[PDB]
């Protein structure tokens, strides 16, 4: 009840429609759902509650936002997906990098996030600076996911498991390497590889790192190392609530 979605024309919800069975059919065929979850990631985490600015708005199409250091590599992902937007000119680019993360999760095996259209495409970008540093920690994870977005430590910990998909290149955040051995596969294997240590072949962030020697994230840790259906559920509940910050609300 804490979301009254808007009402938008049949017809842009029948684009809606065939823009995500585009979307499903490049993100599989091209491998790149790892990088569109971090588009959607990296556009929705800039949101902070106590300004109204920032969120899931459409920015990550402007060329300030992406040149904010965070952002590096993400212009790659708004080049694959323009031939897609330039068939449906009636969605929003906010709309659209949104239902490319669900797509992303979708392809990959993960679970089946709602999407709600009506996303406007707001003119200015965020300052930069809003989303997490790498290196720090539990307080600072608080900071950006609690008091800038309005997020749970249930929602901390469960997104941080978007980890299972992709890597780091050292010419995008200069880390270098995967979370796990199967970065196109959505599974609870990232928390596994936490709870397991470091190893050969594998990183760990600090900021991953963070959510084993916190006693109220590392409960949750364990819970989605041992339940992938308690994972998938609560990664679900976050990702919607991620993917809605500043949208639609009550
Ligand atoms: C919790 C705090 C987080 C930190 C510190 C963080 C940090 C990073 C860094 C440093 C990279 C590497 C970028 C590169 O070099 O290509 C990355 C990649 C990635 N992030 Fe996170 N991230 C966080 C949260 C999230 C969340 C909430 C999601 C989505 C639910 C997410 C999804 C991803 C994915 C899928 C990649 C891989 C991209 C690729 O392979 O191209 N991250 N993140
Ligand atoms: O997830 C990603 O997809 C592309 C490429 O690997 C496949 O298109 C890319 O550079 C990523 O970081
Ligand atoms: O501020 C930053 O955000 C990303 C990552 O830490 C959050 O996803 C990164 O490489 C930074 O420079
Ligand atoms: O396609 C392009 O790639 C470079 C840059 O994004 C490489 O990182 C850029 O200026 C182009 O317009
Ligand atoms: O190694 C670690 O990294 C984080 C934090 O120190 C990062 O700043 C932490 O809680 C760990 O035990
Ligand atoms: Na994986």
């Amino acid at each position: 009840m804490a979301k009254s979605y808007p009402t938008v024309s049949a017809e842009y919800s029948e684009a809606v429609e065939k823009a995500r069975q585009k979307l499903r059919a490049l993100i599989a065929e091209k491998s790149c759902a790892p990088l569109m979850l971090r588009l959607a990631w990296h556009s929705a985490g800039t949101f902070d509650v106590s300004s109204r600015t920032g969120g899931p708005f459409g920015t990550m199409k402007n060329p300030a936002e992406l040149a904010h250091g965070a952002n590096a590599g993400l212009d790659i992902a708004v080049r694959l997906l323009e031939p897609i937007k330039e068939e449906f000119p009636i969605l929003s680019y906010a709309d659209f990098y949104q239902l490319a993360g669900v797509v992303a999760v979708e392809v990959t095996g993960g679970p089946q996030i709602p999407f709600h259209p009506g996303r406007e495409d707001k003119p200015q970008p965020p300052p930069e600076g809003r989303l997490p540093d790498a290196t720090k920690g539990s307080d600072h994870l608080r900071q950006v996911f609690g008091k800038q977005m309005g997020l749970s430590d249930q929602d901390i910990v469960a997104l941080s498991g978007g980890h299972t998909l992709g890597r780091c290149h050292k010419e995008r955040s200069g880390f270098e390497g995967a979370w796990t051995s199967n970065p196109l596969v959505f599974d609870n294997s990232y928390f596994k590889e936490l709870l397991s240590g470091d190893k050969e072949g594998l990183l760990q962030l600090p900021s991953d790192k963070a959510l084993l020697s916190d006693p109220a994230f590392r409960p949750l840790v364990d819970k989605y190392a041992a339940d992938e259906k308690a994972f998938f559920e609560d990664y679900k509940e976050a990702h919607l609530k991620l993917s809605e910050l500043g949208f639609a609300d009550a």
